[PDB]
């Protein structure tokens, strides 16, 4: 029975390898590396990969591998999938400790778009919770920590992160990741996918996946929002991504928006996470 080498970057940063049968499905693989992590609550996560495009997918556990990783190699992230609402409401910390490291990977990326305040307050909780209590001894006036808080760092962030990590004295890990949660899930853009994409006039969009439904990004004064209830159909073909917008109460007929992807492979990858994350968070 030949097996084929897993390399799975964790959201710590580091490598955890396995093997698997060469006609494995991605379930066999996220199943090692959840129990790997002591994961239960594994529904929010997934693995991903680079396609020969280099673009992110999610490995799709019901699929082989050797189908979706075809001629690359078989190198894989652990992520967060779908972000929860309310992160309070996951039944262990473990789960809202991954999270909390996906998030702190989305904000370092600057995927996940954040105030001066946030970015510290946010820092100052995963400093309280991976070195406990302010200690003055490891910080003077020109200390800089080894975590990465921000896209761009200053030493005036730095400085704010301490006076917030100075507030938060005898704060237990789980609980400033608690507050880490509470605050992160605010953000506008907390758990959007984000996909570039043309309007049917060729005017350059961006298209958010989320728990709440699309966003459609047109420019900075007016933002359009769907709803998961208000949207009946998906679907793809050629480049383009069409929705079916549910009639208004008295209105005879659906209507539908059409949008242009840069090629194929990018509308069908919209289509798959749009009806993913419409059946996750239908559920709900
Ligand atoms: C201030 N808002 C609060 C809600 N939320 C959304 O945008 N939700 C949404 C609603 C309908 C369709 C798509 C998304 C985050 C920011």
């Amino acid at each position: 029975p030949k097996s084929m080498q897993c390399k799975v970057i964790l959201l710590d940063g580091s490598e955890y390898t396995c093997d698997v049968e060469k006609r494995s499905r991605g379930q066999v693989l996220f199943d090692k590396v959840c129990e790997h992590l002591n994961l239960l609550e594994k529904d929010y996560f997934g693995l991903t990969y680079r396609d020969a495009e280099n673009q992110k997918n999610w490995l799709d556990p019901a699929k082989e591998i050797k189908k979706q990783v075809r001629s690359g190699a078989w190198h894989f992230s652990f992520n967060v999938k779908f972000y929860p609402p309310d992160p309070a409401q996951l039944s262990e910390d473990i789960t809202r400790y991954y999270l909390c490291l996906q998030l702190r990977d989305d904000i370092v990326s600057g995927r996940l778009p954040c105030s001066f305040v946030t970015l510290a307050l946010l820092g100052s909780y995963t400093v309280q919770s991976e070195l406990g209590d302010y200690d003055p001894d490891e910080c003077g006036s020109d200390y800089i920590s080894e975590f990465r808080f921000a896209p761009n760092h200053t030493k005036e962030l730095e400085d704010k992160v301490i006076e917030l990590h100075k507030s938060h004295r005898g704060m237990t890990p789980a609980e400033a990741e608690m507050h880490f949660l509470e605050n992160a899930k605010k953000l506008s853009m907390y758990g959007v996918d984000l996909h570039h994409a043309k309007d049917s006039e060729g005017v350059e969009i961006m298209l958010g996946v989320c728990a709440s439904g699309l966003l459609i990004y047109r420019d900075r004064l007016r933002i359009n929002r769907f709803a998961w209830p208000k949207v009946l159909k998906i679907s793809y073909k050629r480049n383009n991504f069409y929705i079916k917008i549910r009639p208004g109460e008295f209105e005879q007929f659906e209507s539908t928006i059409g949008f242009k992807l840069p090629n194929h492979r990018a509308a069908k990858r919209l289509w798959k996470v749009c009806v993913e994350h419409h059946t996750f968070f239908r559920l709900l």
